[PDB]
C-alpha cells in the first residue's frame, strides 16, 4: 500500500500520515481494502467514499482531547459523514444521538443547542468521533462490522494514544469498551452504558462531558464547549 495513493483514493489530511502511514505495512490493511473496494462494486456503501475518512479533516492527531468511540455508520442515505454519531446538518437527531445530547444539555443547562445533530463543531475542536466500523451496506445495519476496520482503526488510536498522553477516552457501551483498552494511568478512561435506544439504562444522566472537562483543567488543557 502507498501512502500518497491511499490518501489521494481517501482525501485524507496529511497531518495524520504518521498514525496511519504505518497501518498499510500490515499485510491485513491490503486484505481489508480489497474487501471494501469489492462491497463497493457490489453495494451501495455509506458513507460515499470522500467521507469515510472524514475525522482526519476536522481536527489534526495533535489537537485531538477527547476520542468518542462508536460501532458502525448510520445506514441510511444522508445520513452517516464519516463522524461517530453525527448526521448531516439537516436530519433530526436519530435516538442515540438524541440520547447524548440530551445528556449534554443535562451537564450544561445553559448550553446554547442547535437542535441539529451535526457534530462538525466538536470535531474540529479535537472530539474524535471515531467508529471502529467505517463503513456499511445501505440499509443492512452493522454489515460491514466483520471486514477488518475495527483491527485497522484499533491500530491508529493506539498510536494516537502513545503520541498523546493525557487524552480523555469516553467508551460508552460493551462493544466500546472491549475494543479499546487504554491505560488508566496515563490517560482519562470514561465508561457509561451505551445511548442507543436499545439500552433500558437512561443515558441522560451521563456526566462525562464534565468529568472530562475537570480533568482536562488538571492537565493544563482547555476544555470542550459541548454546546453544538
Ligand atoms: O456513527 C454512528 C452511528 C450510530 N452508532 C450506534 C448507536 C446505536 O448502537 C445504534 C444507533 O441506534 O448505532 C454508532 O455507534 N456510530
Amino acid at each position: 500500500l502507498d501512502w500518497t495513493t491511499f490518501r489521494r483514493v481517501f482525501l485524507i489530511d496529511d497531518a495524520w500520515r504518521p498514525l496511519m502511514e504505518p497501518e498499510l505495512a500490515n499485510p491485513l490493511t491490503a486484505h481489508l481494502l480489497a474487501e471494501y473496494n469489492r462491497r463497493c462494486q457490489t453495494e451501495e456503501v455509506l458513507p460515499p467514499r470522500e467521507d469515510v475518512f472524514s475525522w482526519t479533516r476536522y481536527c489534526t492527531p495533535d489537537e485531538v482531547r477527547v476520542v468518542i468511540i462508536g460501532q458502525n455508520p448510520y445506514h441510511h442515505p444522508g445520513q452517516a459523514h464519516g463522524l461517530a454519531f453525527s448526521v448531516r446538518a439537516n436530519v433530526p437527531p436519530p435516538p442515540s444521538l438524541r440520547n447524548v445530547l440530551a445528556a449534554v444539555k443535562n451537564c450544561y443547562p445553559e448550553a446554547r443547542m442547535s437542535g441539529h445533530g451535526c457534530l462538525e463543531k466538536w470535531a474540529r475542536d479535537g472530539v474524535l468521533l471515531l467508529n471502529t466500523t467505517l463503513t456499511v451496506k445501505r440499509g443492512a445495519a452493522a454489515s460491514h462490522s466483520r471486514i477488518g476496520w475495527d483491527r485497522f482503526v484499533g491500530g491508529v488510536i493506539r498510536r494516537l494514544a502513545a503520541r498523546r498522553p493525557g487524552l480523555v477516552f469516553m467508551l460508552w457501551g460493551t462493544h466500546a469498551q472491549n475494543a479499546i483498552r487504554p491505560d488508566p494511568r496515563v490517560h482519562c478512561v470514561l465508561k457509561f452504558s451505551n445511548p442507543s435506544p436499545l439500552s433500558k439504562v437512561p443515558f441522560g444522566t451521563c456526566q462525562h462531558f464534565l468529568v472530562a472537562n475537570r480533568y482536562l483543567e488538571t492537565r493544563s488543557i482547555s476544555p470542550i464547549d459541548w454546546s453544538v
